[PDB]
């Protein structure tokens, strides 16, 4: 008779699953015991890092990752990583051990109490079984809901005592099951939305992350050829959807109510594919729309239809829709429109660095398949006007705005590529959120690059307390932190760089490197 | 017209308080503004940290803490800390700010969703106002909900737009309101309990972590002598009842339902105060009492008496219970036991320390005065034989294990009590959960003194891997991390001890300096 | 070897209960089969009705009440009845079937889905058990969860298959435990409290439902006497707490902010015992309390202290606090306050009945140990002005406002007072909510007595319409119902009255029946 723990094991392998990313405790000993040889297990020292680089992970494969924690106290430790998980769409299997089910009642250490309720409300599913031979289908459950369209995290607890008993030998149906979600419009209404496309005299087109993670960035170029219209990015931006030197490309749009109205002004018809209607930030009060023009959306999830207010939307997934539009819609009679001009080279003296300065020679310098990583939060609108970035995946940036992601994500996506360079640029403030992430570089030997902006303070809070008029605000600055002493704590080379001559020289040294390296950098002081 | 912003500090100095714990954000601008000279601000650099300082400063007052952290991310990282304080039953109120009222629906950038639910199952009281002139009501039931017997953590969300709108003038009638729950037991059924008392013919006592909360240490004492009966605490302690070198003293009890049992089989009275009934840990199956013994538990939770599985109860506070029996019992014509031997001295070399050398010899050379704090995993039964601790407020220990707790924690009551000398004990392990905090005793000058034991494992876990019969577990070790580069990172001092002559002279050093000192100890690998 | 079902009914039988009130199905049959002799099972037609019979049972006998339901679709009829027993303080036990533990995972015909979160936020504990030989313990809770103060209803879900198997041995523990709450304030706090009682030169008393519930109603008579002051019922009065004709009784408070401080004007000392402060109604804004009046509130429920907006509280047990204040005051020297003037005669001719008439001759004509019933929803002020009231357990009435109460509760507490006549009052919109609870009171020959009030209208909210200037409101009027054709469908005797000499008549048949009995009366339209 085959047990729990060899019946589980079998199911994760037929559906695609080989990596465990974990810390691990008393009520876990059980399930890690007897580790199969055709798996690998990835260690990190506290759970806000464990989260973080399966999330990395999971986003540039674009398949499901799975991990293990320890009852209340781990689960609690990284509930800051879930909410950037569920406003990215991320795949996510998360289980954690429970005490012996003799013991449940009278509350002995290490009981997890009402557990389903502790992560709600930032997930899909979340479920305790009522009996050991129901773990298996309770397992093939939440497999499937992570994997369906809208894509996001679920949960799952298991008493100790399970992994030894006797499986239902009627548990083999479920080893092969296949579902899919991937739909698009009836034949009549998609006939109906592309005569409106074709008769437009001055349309243009809006993008979000859930055309990157479909991988339909090829079909939105072919898209708007066809059309002859202009292409801007959402608020907000989690990641990069289309060619950033395309002479079709106008850049990041802005976030408030009465700017974007303004800029829409004189369009007949404006197109939504892939983001939210939409992640507005400072209060800038008006009208949502001008007189002359009309909206249409197209999403994957029924509560970004809901909650618009204003504009006609469809519900079905990305990579078809993008598909079909592409190849049905009339090649234009008009021109196509002009590129955006070369920016500004602003002055610099041989003291401390201008960020437009560290911008412009990463671009001279770095190959042309690197990725990037930001969490650097004063200098955003910089970065998207100075990097030249012509494939698919390759920017990502914290998509609730908790701090905490960018360090342990950028071992993540260097260990699912291991043939492109990954660049990570953080601010003195972030870095310390995650610090211990740093030991799992060095203990797997996974060669990204950290480069650390050290102004001394708080830089956007000190900006938006100007804007809303606020006085004398305490804990705005963080002086007397060495980056470079707490790199060789945990394993990590380090080097540095105070004027532009030093700059060049350090950053051609760490692309030659075979281990991971960080670089501290001397920032001009608003 | 008064403002909600001036009458709601008012209602914060009138009922005591004088301190805030935090880290800011764009939703906490306003509420921080004009920041009073009464009141100080304590800065640290992540949320589990500033949840620990807050934790340990309540335990050592005897009095609540206020906190103010940023929406959905920042109440998310502290979470694991919220599951410690409901075990300690500590006094905290935690507030977080919300996005505009007018910008809620839409789902903007930093917005907090369905807020009330996330910190459930944890807290006592969960709340998000209805109006900006109901803000200052809801305060005042935060205040005595966290105050009232049993005491524990509450929440509160507020949307930032309501602190510069007109108060009501009525809510000037909150400023002085006084609620108590200082109880006890009706005279009739008292007469009876102290009858059964006086009667007995062999008696023992068993005393939990409410005593030392209550200061009802001396009163304990008095009731042992007049008895004449032995004394043990309960299983899994997180704080020390009792002066461990008078003679009545038995030590801490095993933590299994047989090992129990058998240890209480020819007393045929019991009485419990100030504990469960009991903290369990490994599986032990057997008897819950033999024949000829009866229990009787006076505890402050209806939780902890209905869930007790044998023996009567009684629902009050713990200080005016043990004040009543105290001075009502008789004096017994028996003898009073004998105290226990003197503990073994184990054989060392000049080479790597032995656990049991370290505490002989911060017995002999520390205060009588001194506070100590646990978080070394495999060693506690050795730490409670070896340190004579005489007054109360002198141990803590993490109430619902989980690790991140001592670290943080050590600085909070140095703050409390600046006259008597603190001292943390810690794992290599243990370390990294909130390695951070450090920061924060440097810039406000706190002298706390931090000995760290480097052994190079997860200890506890792998002595409990052989009792399961459990082979090939990954991620058990932990090689290469230097705790002298981490400390100079965050601006601390750092000394080391590799044999006992070194051991004696850095501790000697310590108890002299002005700001806090980092010890790393080499301690012998099992 | 004992099964879980025989081990369950034994710890019901040692702990007091012998009464089981219910509606059956298939996941219950289980649990009913092989009824024990020792025990008396009561059915009612739908599950609103089930819940109100078992309440009225509880409030008149002051012990706890067993309730058995089926499954998600039997538990959802019933939640507007736990509503009305949070309010009251009402202790019920509410047990419901669920299918066996191997088909609720494929979610099979009768699973109920996610179990314990269907009656929050109602109940005190909600809970689902582990395994099968958990259920005992699990029981165990929900019996003194229920009986602890602050008294109320709890909730348990049980598989089918459970009751079959082996119990645990060591069960036998649970079976004779005992627990208390009776408690008072500490002997220092208690005097600096009499103190200001004796003092005071003008005092006044106001008194709720907790003082029924606990039968302090002689103790309270006691401390009025010695203090020489008047007393009034505070407002939406769930019970009668003190005798209605005493010199000292002023009757029913108005249920606005400015009407209460504007009648406590001139007294210097108020004190409140057993009450909410205070179940405001209509909107009525103004000063909370006027300059010179301090007030003193002593209440079962930690919710209760913390929401009030004015006052000093002390949280105990009512029926120990009362006993000792009135043992401990002085006796004053001022004289006894004035008894109040006999009510108005109104005119009346041959006739459709005023309500007035119908209150005076129910005083003329019934037993002077008489309990009454209210659900009469426009007439309240009158019936309390009207009928003397002399002994404790005399008046009921819907304690959150929920319709649907008063009819099924009257037949409940005649099964408990079997030698006390109960008479009910109620509308012709009230008596639909729960009309089939008559055949419970035929099948089992229980002797109630039912008056209904016909006046063609929803009269309340006509009145308040008015109030509010609401003109053109739809669904006021309920015309074409015959009361008499109803009864005899159900089994009950019928009777009718259009003037004063039938009234008289019909009202000395009904105190002379064997059976239940329904009486139709003609009123006045406004
Ligand atoms: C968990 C969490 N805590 C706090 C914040 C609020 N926050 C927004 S921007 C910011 C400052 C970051 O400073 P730094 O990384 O040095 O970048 P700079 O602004 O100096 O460019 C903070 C604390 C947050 N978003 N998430
Ligand atoms: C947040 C959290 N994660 C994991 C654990 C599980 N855990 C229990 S003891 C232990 C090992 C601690 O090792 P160290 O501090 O070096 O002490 P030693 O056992 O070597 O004496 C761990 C990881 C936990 N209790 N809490
Ligand atoms: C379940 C429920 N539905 C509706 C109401 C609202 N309600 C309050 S008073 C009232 C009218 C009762 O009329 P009737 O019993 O004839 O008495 P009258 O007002 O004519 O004296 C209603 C419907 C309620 N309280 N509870
Ligand atoms: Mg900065
Ligand atoms: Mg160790
Ligand atoms: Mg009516």
């Amino acid at each position: 008779m085959a047990s729990v723990h060899g019946t589980t094991y079998e199911l994760l392998r037929r559906q695609g699953i080989d990596t465990v990313f974990g810390n691990p405790g008393f009520n876990e000993l059980p399930f890690l015991k007897d580790f199969p040889e055709d798996f690998r297990y990835i260690l990190a020292l506290q759970e806000a890092c464990v989260v973080g680089i399966a999330d990395g992970y999971a986003q540039a494969s674009r398949k499901p990752a799975f991990i293990n924690l320890h009852s209340a106290a781990g689960t609690g430790n990284a509930m800051g990583a879930l909410s950037n998980a569920r406003t990215s769409h991320s795949p996510l299997i998360v289980t954690a051990g429970q005490q012996t089910r003799a013991m449940i009642g009278v509350e002995a250490s290490e009981t997890n109490v009402d557990a389903a309720n502790l992560p709600r409300p930032l997930v899909k599913w979340s479920y305790e079984p009522a009996s050991a031979a129901e773990v298996p289908h309770a397992m093939s459950r939440a497999i499937h809901m992570a994997s369906m369209a809208p894509q996001g995290p679920v949960y799952l607890s298991v008493p100790y005592d399970d992994w030894d008993k006797d499986a239902d030998p009627q548990s083999h149906h479920l080893f092969d099951r296949h579902v899919s979600s991937s739909v698009r419009l009836n034949d009549q209404d998609l006939d109906i939305l592309v005569k409106a496309l074709n008769s437009a005299s001055n349309p243009a087109i809006v993008l979000g992350p859930d055309v990157d993670a479909a991988n339909a960035n090829a079909d939105c170029v072919m898209l708007a050829e066809r059309l002859k219209a202009p292409v801007w990015v959402a608020p907000s931006a989690p990641r990069c959807p289309f060619p950033t030197r395309h002479p079709c490309f106008r850049g990041l749009m802005p976030a408030g109510i009465a700017a974007i109205s303004q800029l829409l002004e004189g369009h007949d018809v404006v197109l939504v594919i892939g983001a939210p209607v939409f992640r507005y930030y400072q209060y800038d009060p008006g009208q949502y729309l001008k007189p002359g023009t009309r909206l249409i959306s197209v999403t994957c999830d029924p509560l970004e239809a809901a909650r618009a207010p204003m504009g006609d939307a469809i519900v079905a997934d990305i990579g078809a829709m993008a598909s079909a539009l592409a190849n049905l819609v009339e090649e234009s009679s008009r021109q196509l429109p002009t590129a955006a001009p070369e920016p500004a080279k602003v002055d610099q003296d041989a003291g401390r660095l201008h960020p437009e300065t560290v911008f412009d020679t990463l671009n001279d310098m770095a190959p042309e398949n690197a990725i990037y990583l930001n969490e650097s939060t004063s200098t955003t609108a910089q970065m998207w006007q100075r990097l030249n970035m012509r494939n698919p995946g390759s920017y990502y940036f914290c998509a609730a705005g908790g701090l905490g992601f960018a360090l342990p994500a950028a071992i993540g996506v260097q260990l699912a590529e291991p043939e492109r360079q990954v660049i990570a640029v953080i601010g003195d403030g972030s870095a310390n959120y995650s610090i211990s992430a740093l030991w799992t570089a060095a203990q797997y030997n996974i060669p990204t690059i950290f480069v650390i902006m050290n102004n001394g303070t708080y830089g956007m809070l000190r900006w938006f307390a100007g804007v809303l008029e606020a006085e004398n605000v305490p804990g705005l600055d963080v002086p007397g932190i060495d980056f470079r002493a707490l790199a060789k704590g945990y394993g990590v080379q380090a080097l540095k760089a105070d004027n532009l001559e030093q700059l060049k020289g350090s950053l051609q040294e760490a692309l030659s490197a075979k281990g991971p390296v960080l670089i501290e950098v001397s920032t001009v002081s608003p």
